[PDB]
């Protein structure tokens, strides 16, 4: 989420410069966290980009790439089928 966070500010750098981060602790990524809602001021419906910042969205796999269950239950599927050809036609 640090590195998202970074991405964020990277976009934006040039409406205010981001602050240092360098010999930084992984979770005092809340500087980062902090300056992105500054950042935020400078610009049309911001309630989705602050989303984004305070609440990222995230989605934790105990398992490890679980690819190859998603690519079998696809495959089997016959709708998953029908829904991949309709994609590509």
């Amino acid at each position: 989420v640090a590195r998202k966070l970074s991405l964020l500010a990277i976009i934006w750098a040039n409406y205010n410069y981001p602050p240092k981060v360098k010999g930084m602790s992984p979770e005092d990524k809340c500087q980062a966290l902090t300056t992105h809602l500054l950042q935020t001021v400078e610009q049309i419906e911001k309630t989705n980009i602050r989303r984004m910042i305070i609440e990222p969205k995230l989605t934790a796999y105990p398992s490890n790439l679980l690819s190859r269950k998603l690519l079998n239950a696809i495959r089997d599927s016959e709708e998953g089928q029908f829904l991949i050809a309709s994609y590509y036609n």
